[PDB]
């Protein structure tokens, strides 16, 4: 509904397309993941990121990237390396940081001249 909201909704869509199972769609709770609220002090997921975009809570692309990387880092902390959760998190962390790279953002900035 503002330019930044629209750009971030775009990025979120593209990241969520890489999670066909919806592993990261909603907050992980203790009711599904024993010890999660002890092990993971700052949970994050795509649903919560969608809400923050909607609420225009991200001042910048940096802040949005921070939330994305927190989500992936938590998945890689709580879950063992042979799991679907860990693997996908590692994968989509690198895919998303390529998508939203400093170089790609600079080009986007020149185009907004
Ligand atoms: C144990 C566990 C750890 C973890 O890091 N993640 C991301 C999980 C995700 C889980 N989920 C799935 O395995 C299948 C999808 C499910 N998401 C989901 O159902 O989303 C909709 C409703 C959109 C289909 C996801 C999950 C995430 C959060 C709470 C419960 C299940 C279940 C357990 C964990």
């Amino acid at each position: 509904s503002t330019p930044i909201q629209q750009l971030l909704e775009h990025f979120l869509r593209q990241l969520q397309r890489k999670d066909p199972h919806g592993f990261f769609a909603f907050p992980v709770t203790d009711a599904i993941a024993p010890g999660y609220s002890m092990i993971i002090k700052h949970p994050m997921d795509f649903g919560t990121m969608k809400d923050k975009i909607v609420a225009n809570e991200y001042k910048s692309v940096t802040e949005f990237k921070a939330d994305f990387k927190l989500m992936c880092d938590n998945a890689m902390t709580y879950n063992r390396p042979d799991t679907v959760y860990y693997k996908l998190a590692k994968k989509i962390l690198h895919a998303g940081f390529k998508m939203m790279s400093k170089e790609r953002l600079l080009a986007l900035k020149r185009s907004m001249s």
